[PDB]
C-alpha cells in the first residue's frame, strides 16, 4: 500500500540483560512510520519462550520490571522462538519497506542492534547500516536548550510496543520544539 524506500523501521527490544554474549531477547515489537513519522502500520509485538535458566541471569532490576509489566508471565507462556519472531517480522516489514532501506530507529538502538546482531542477524540484515537514534537528538537538545526538555515526559514501561511508540513521540516533539525543517 504506502510500501515506500522512504518508510522506516522503528524496533524496540526487551532483553534479561545489557550484555548480548550473556543475555536473550524476551520481547520484540516493530512500527513502520512513513518519512514524516506518521505510523502507517505496527508489526508484531511477539513475547520470545526463554527458559527459567536464562530468566534466572536477570539482575533485581529486570526482575522486577518484566514481572510487573506482565513481560515475564507472556515469556513462560509464549510458544514463539527467535526463528519464529523473526520470520514473523520479515513477513510484516517486506509488506511496508524494502530491504536495506531504512536505517534502524529508536531511543539507544545501537544496544538493541548489538542484540540482534548477536540473536537474530537475519533480522539486523533487513536495516540500512546507518541509525536513527532519537536520543542523539534528545542529548543535544539538553546541552543546547535544556529548557525543551521540560516540555514532553514519558511513561517508561517497557513494554516495547508502547515504548517505540514513545520514542515516535518524543521525535515527533522534537521535529516541532528543536527543528525547523
Ligand atoms: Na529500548
Amino acid at each position: 500500500m504506502s510500501f515506500s524506500d522512504q518508510n522506516l523501521i522503528w524496533i524496540d527490544l526487551e532483553m534479561t540483560g545489557l550484555d548480548p554474549e550473556m543475555h536473550k531477547i524476551i520481547e520484540m515489537a516493530t512500527i513502520v512510520t512513513d518519512s514524516e513519522l506518521n505510523i502507517l502500520a505496527e508489526g508484531p509485538v511477539i513475547a520470545i519462550h526463554q527458559p527459567e535458566s536464562e530468566l534466572a541471569k536477570m539482575d533485581e532490576w529486570c526482575t522486577t520490571t518484566h514481572t510487573a509489566s506482565g513481560l515475564v508471565a507472556r515469556v513462560r507462556q509464549s510458544q514463539v522462538s527467535e526463528e519464529e519472531a523473526i520470520d514473523q517480522t520479515l513477513a510484516f516489514l517486506k509488506q511496508w519497506v524494502p530491504e536495506g532501506k531504512s536505517p534502524i530507529c529508536g531511543n539507544s538502538i545501537g544496544q538493541d542492534r548489538r542484540f540482534l546482531y548477536k540473536h537474530m542477524p537475519r533480522l539486523e540484515a533487513y536495516f540500512h547500516y546507518r541509525y536513527i537514534d532519537v536520543s542523539t537528538i534528545k542529548e543535544l537538545t539538553r546541552r543546547w536548550q535544556p529548557e525543551v526538555l521540560k516540555e514532553f515526559s514519558k511513561t517508561g514501561s517497557h513494554l516495547a510496543l508502547d515504548d517505540i511508540r514513545e520514542s515516535i513521540a518524543e521525535l515527533q516533539f522534537y521535529r516541532k520544539a528543536v527543528f525547523k525543517i
